[PDB]
């Protein structure tokens, strides 16, 4: 976690929407006149780090009204203890992020208690499809369960009329797919979270991982002069048609072992 926590100097993605994370760890800032909305917060340790790039932006902590979780685990989670602690904002998840959130990462179905990070209680548990308005922005939930029960996508309608997804990860890196104990609806849910994500009407693709969605070569021809870098329209489809791929790939495996 080393390499991905590397700091990087924040910059905007589009109007309203500023990218505050570290070098592989996501961490978007989307702000309006009536306060802002974080998205993620990388590691416990990154916390500082996304507080200085906020501020250095020209943005405050206090005006931060909400976090909101993609998926219940150190490396997106894992500051949002810290940085509620220093902008009373509100923070949104499902309710399986937000249970997972409450044992700081604890009885992970897949990780169990390897990967801890500091307890945080969510606010606004998020039901699928729920909307949140603020300052002519829209921030809506897309259950995308599959890596984790709770995992969350996020649909930001920007002032400007363009649409922004948040797209979690799909990965099962030593998943047991077949009959997993802990979380039998696994496949039968990541699969339907390919189709959500494929659905989606979309202008600026994020995820994540910037790994994900291209964000150290957007970040490089944005500084460049590409105002649209990050319009990517084709990203989420590619995203999860290789995501879809990986999947059946790995459970043709253990569908084949013996």
């Amino acid at each position: 976690f080393e390499a991905w926590a590397k700091p990087v100097q924040p910059f905007a993605i589009w109007p309203g929407v500023w990218y505050v994370g570290t070098e592989n760890l996501s961490s978007v800032l989307l702000t309006t006149p009536q306060g802002h909305i974080l998205i993620d917060a990388g590691l416990d340790a990154s916390a500082p780090q996304i507080r200085r790039n906020i501020e250095a932006l020209g943005f405050r902590m206090a005006d931060i009204r909400y976090i909101a979780n993609s998926h219940a685990r150190l490396d997106q989670a894992g500051g949002i203890a810290r940085l509620k602690a220093w902008s009373g904002a509100r923070v949104i998840a499902s309710h399986a992020n937000a249970e997972q959130m409450a044992r700081g990462g604890k009885e992970d179905f897949a990780l169990g208690d390897a990967l801890p990070f500091p307890p945080v209680t969510v606010d606004m548990e998020a039901q699928d499809g729920q909307q949140w308005h603020l300052g002519g922005v829209t921030l809506a939930a897309i259950f995308t369960p599959g890596h984790l029960p709770g995992a969350t996508s996020w649909k930001v309608t920007l002032a400007d009329g363009k649409t922004l997804i948040y797209a979690d990860s799909l990965a099962t890196p030593g998943y047991p797919l077949i009959n997993n104990r802990n979380y039998p609806t696994l496949v039968e849910d990541i699969r339907r979270s390919f189709a959500r994500l494929e659905a989606q009407q979309v202008d600026i693709f994020l995820a994540n991982k910037g790994e994900r969605f291209g964000l150290m070569d957007k970040m490089a021809r944005k500084a460049r002069g590409e105002n649209n870098a990050f319009i990517d329209k084709a990203g989420l489809a590619r995203y999860v048609a290789q995501s879809r791929a990986a999947f059946e790939k790995q459970l043709a495996a253990q569908r084949a072992q013996p």
